[PDB]
């Protein structure tokens, strides 16, 4: 079976109450659609009012300088667009015209107010900054001061902060319960700092996120040899608020069994030049292999505790 | 007595400082109300200014092409709606007219700015996306790798994420204190992942939320037999931010004693077809019963610890 | 010395970089101020451009139907307010006029866009909903299933939720360190659910917040008799997001030594009528006294542990 | 090597997918840029439409009172700015003109709606309130009721709250792993209240943040004498939401080895005058030295435990 989350963040799952917010069905779409639909609803109000204008216009013979429905449209414009050329002006004789304008004048400033709002949000869409946050292309497993770690690397490309940025990881893997319940893409959390507040990053330059593999880690029992065989996939989530706007964004990625590398280790990406720190974004995804025991974290521990014991 | 929260999210409780924010009294209402009140306040400003316009107009005899108060309204329009037909134009002779326009011109662009804002928020109301988040219709109680669990199922229907989505549960049940204090619909939290960060979901496909029933669970003492008799109600809360807009939404639901099912178990809703995961939303609320001890979680434990002991 | 926070939420403390956000100096003010300043800056742009218009107008003799600076103002209006009467129209002969309009036309739609924004936020100010959240007028201390508690009561008046609502408390009291450092209004946290997630409320009807007084509570050593003498003040903070808008609000209050009541107990405010829960907001602040040991929580404990011991 | 974060908050690090949000590349810039670019895109639409207007205008000979491209611009204005002088009015004879206006009329109210939005956010930028939050200029190390502390001081200058304000600290220092991995500006968290909820401030007057130096602190092994030699830098982060708007802001600062002062102690900044608390912001950064053991926190402890032991 094939992966839940694509390396780039989109998921591999497809799914009446979408009119309960006819708002959000709009915001997901793409530009040329909106631009036309904007016009669609803009165009139609001019038909709608232009028909109703001609409805009370035909009854009359409130109207100056018109000939057909070609003029009911261009009058409907001088109104809603509040252009008002003053060639086709309003006149007093009839008691019907004013209160239609009043219907329109308000409604035309409603159609605008509705649709400055949606434009704004479309522009301001947070998910866009999900582009300028990046993950390393592989995760690695290797030793760090005695304990075995699973490490992936995280980055922010834009010169400005993404405030309140945290991270979490989820292990996805089907399992069976002693009882017999199969649970298809079951999700359990991976400790990446939660308990100390170390998962609350400070993302000014690329950081290495490190999950230590201990009795509670999923990778406790997994040795180098077993790893390739294992059918797990690690989902990785960076969440934070765009300094620029309070908008709260999220960046996902994924590691599948074959993208975790046993015994390797990230290239450093930092150096100092004339007062600024230099990120060599070339070295970002790069890793190298070092000497790394091949045993599971568990077997590795016992070999330690037998040493201290003797 | 009858339930606190309706399966759909509204609560069964009814309640001077509502003018301390005359803002929020507006936003709760329904469309046809606003649409009229918008017009109400729109219409009245044209009366108000039109009266005041005629006030200084009568004194004059700043005014061109008017006859009655029929013209003070249509002039009041060419101003506020900034239409300005140029049939009824301003003129210099009087020192009074300009500074009224200046009162209006600003105020007309105030009445707009006020009421693009409220339109926007009404459109953008987060609570709307509370529709596209769903809970299972029943909760169940059954075994999962040895420990007894209370499980309900949670979903997101819309193809897009609801960011930073967490969950919590509250047990509502009246109680008495040794002391004698009766406490009517008293609320205590149910562990659904809080301590590990497992309550911080990743809601891409329906998940099963599971509260393990241990010494600290409310359901420690409750056996299958006792359950029907118990007068509890579990309130369930999903909170998160709409990816689309930073708006922070909340979805509630409820389980009452008779909607928890002992010994059952959710149907899986997942399958893989040609590269996409298939949610069979038909199987969403569906459960089946499996073999499940009928004892309380407590009695079930002791029977275990007596086994290990011997 | 006198209290830090007034029962109503304002604090009793008074305080170059206020132009680093000339934004927020604006939003704190009151309506009549804005309304005038709006006009102030609106009025002045018409002077400013009207002077500059007459500057290039005098040079000319781009201009139709003007006499003095009375017309440079009313032309400056038909421009910025985009009214454009078409009595005073633009003309081609001069190469200077168009690019000033272009300066203005853009700037007039800037002055608007600037000041729809601030209007909006002023309207939408979250702190307003700090009015519809209420605290009980007193806190009490009395027993709850064996342990001694400090309890105050919290409410939401508006029929709609305030999402993600939590609570915290701070103990304020000057102290001295063995070392000798005096620390004037020093602040330490009071446990009101933090460790279990019980401080994350569900505020649909008034709840009683309860801090159990244990070895870690500030009130461990304080007996009934000592209480009046103690110079402490408890600050109470309710934080949450307005369901209506993502705006994140905060409601404070305070308890000083003499407003905590030993041995009392809140009146219940709940009852059920024909399917709706009835909050008797009359009974909201009301308490009564019950039988309550007068000893400190500490002395009360030891008397227990000596009992179990024997 | 030189510091990661400047005392004022900017970092000392410099860094295709910046068009994936051409939104945020805009908001970082400075006023005079926007003001011109606004005009840039405003000016060009009048060229663009004015050319296209003349395109179908030349074909004609929909047009009244024009001479060259000087009029195609001033007509393009009476349209987009919705000024509509009514000297140059629309006419019926041609079937081409109306649907271009309809292209424009909508697009002109799009260019506006786009660029009220960005104006707004630029105005409302949260990072601005990062100016009115301040840190003390030095941190100090000295005793507080027996335990050794690292303390820095934090403030809010503006009379209004910054809601939900928390604090965290990061220790930055390169290190080597037994294994051999060098890790250049490696980041580990410093406890400043996280575990008790004491890092969740109530910032009404300047507070002293205190990290107790215990077995888990980085400063466990560091004595007064060693301190100057150590190459560490403490990064300090205040995060919270502007009461005024939900915008979520962040304020950083930094302490390098030589800005931590062993044996000193902050001057109190509080006093009471006629009912208001007086902050003497003069005493804000000020410290004095007191009698302070010079040993590391570790050696200091053992000397204690040897005392209790005997
Ligand atoms: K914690
Ligand atoms: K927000
Ligand atoms: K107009
Ligand atoms: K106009
Ligand atoms: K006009
Ligand atoms: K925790
Ligand atoms: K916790
Ligand atoms: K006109
Ligand atoms: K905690």
């Amino acid at each position: 079976i094939q992966r839940y989350v694509r390396k780039d963040g989109k998921c591999n799952v497809h799914h009446y109450r979408y009119l309960t917010d006819i708002f959000t069905t709009l915001v997901d779409l793409k530009w040329r659609f909106n631009l036309l639909i904007f016009v669609m609803v803009y165009t139609v109000t001019w038909l709608f009012f232009g028909m109703i204008w001609w409805l009370i216009a035909y009854i009359r013979g409130c109207v100056t300088n018109l000939n057909g429905f070609v003029s009911a449209f261009l009058f409907s414009i001088e109104t809603e667009t509040t252009i008002g050329y003053g060639y086709r002006v309003i006149t007093d004789k009839c008691p019907e015209g004013i209160i239609l304008l009043l219907i329109q004048s308000v409604l035309g400033s409603i159609v605008n107010a509705f649709m400055v709002g949606c434009m704004f949000v479309k522009i301001s869409q947070p998910k866009k900054r999900a582009e300028t946050l990046v993950f390393s292309t592989h995760a690695v497993i290797s030793m760090r001061d005695g304990k075995l770690c699973l490490m992936f690397r995280v980055g922010n490309l834009r010169n400005s902060h993404i405030v309140e940025a945290s991270i979490r990881a989820k292990l996805i893997k089907s399992k069976q319960t002693s009882e017999g319940e199969f649970i298809p893409l079951n999700q359990t959390d991976i400790n990446v700092g939660y308990y100390t507040g170390d998962d609350r990053l400070f993302l000014v330059s690329p950081l290495i996120i490190s999950h230590e593999i201990n009795q509670q880690s999923p990778f406790w029992e997994i040795s180098k040899a077993q790893l390739p065989k294992e059918e797990l996939e690690i989902v990785v989530i960076l969440e934070g608020m765009v300094e620029a706007t309070g908008m709260t964004c999220q960046a996902r990625s994924s590691y599948i069994t074959s993208e975790i590398l046993w015994g390797y280790r990230f290239t450093p990406v930092l150096t100092l030049e004339d007062g600024f720190y230099e990120v060599d974004y070339n070295s970002f995804h790069e890793t190298y292999e070092t000497s790394t025991p091949s045993l599971s974290a568990k077997e590795l521990a016992e070999l330690a505790n037998r040493a201290e014991s003797n």
